[PDB]
């Protein structure tokens, strides 16, 4: 599968050199595929990057499905090989605000994850596991917010110590 | 005060063009000061950037002092003119992990803020406002984590709606 070779390779060139530093030539080196093979499949570097971001959204969506966003974060605690790639995701923050087409592409590529959270939370509410003194959307934004904070600290090299107890506290904050 | 002119100007060139895009020539344009005047004061672009980051640490430290990290975040909700600069801070995440000298410089430049949090939390514990079923350091990491999540969502252009209720919930999670 040539698409999946390109994506596994790209995730590494990106992880090691960052967004700007993943040149087309370096992306050939990491993938064993030509400029033409790469752009044929994905059009441009930005769409390649978004496809990877979609892969994270699809895997996180499965995890969320099973056991919510606390579980994604628990898993993030176990996957230190993923922190360089998380760095890259944070680098494009500026573009996510200066560029409406990219921003819309980013949001669309994240939609599978966004839907899974809504479904997971809805089923939790349906089963009476979530606290009902706080609106569910506030719980949602709360957990989104902790997630983004987790990605950021891990990305920036902060220690993982006490984050596990932070997670126990996040759970307790939103459950009955 | 030529140092403070350079810093006010730099904060804007950075906010508008991002880290890479704030060239030396553009930083002259934003500041009205020469390459030589800029490097005389700060040595290099990285130290200039760190000085700005220290300015945030010093202002946040004051706010934290008064009313803790929830208050910094409440203020962040009121300061949408600051979100482009927050973007820039997130761009260097990758360097914060690939570069130990920068990482140490970053941490040292943040130390005034880190100390203020410890002092604020210690005085809260001393006055019996914090919950005592959870270790205080876990509360600390929790609040650090929410903060970084707040910076990240605002930076990336997410909406500020329900973050205010998120803050009420964060407060309630850590107080008695
Ligand atoms: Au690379
Ligand atoms: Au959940
Ligand atoms: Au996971
Ligand atoms: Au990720
Ligand atoms: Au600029
Ligand atoms: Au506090
Ligand atoms: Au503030
Ligand atoms: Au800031």
């Amino acid at each position: 599968n040539s698409r999946q070779e390109i994506l596994e390779g790209a995730r590494r060139c990106f992880a090691e050199h960052g967004y700007e530093g993943a040149t087309v030539r370096r992306l050939e080196e990491a993938t064993g595929k030509s400029r033409g093979a790469i752009f044929h499949h994905f059009g441009d570097k930005e769409n390649l990057f978004l496809a990877l971001a979609r892969e994270d959204a699809a895997r996180m969506a499965e995890v969320v499905s099973e056991n919510g966003l606390v579980e994604v974060m628990r898993g993030m605690l176990e996957d230190p090989e993923r922190y360089d790639w998380m760095s890259v995701r944070l680098e494009i923050s500026k573009q996510l605000r200066t560029d409406p087409v990219f921003r819309a592409k980013w949001i669309d590529h994240q939609s599978v994850l966004d839907e899974a959270v809504r479904v997971r939370l809805s089923r939790n509410v349906d089963k009476g596991q979530m606290r009902t003194d706080v609106p569910i959307e506030v719980l949602h934004t709360f957990l989104e917010t902790v997630l983004d904070g987790f990605i950021s600290r891990l990305a920036t090299g902060a220690s993982t110590e006490g984050l596990s107890e932070v997670l126990d506290l996040v759970e307790g904050t939103v459950r009955k």
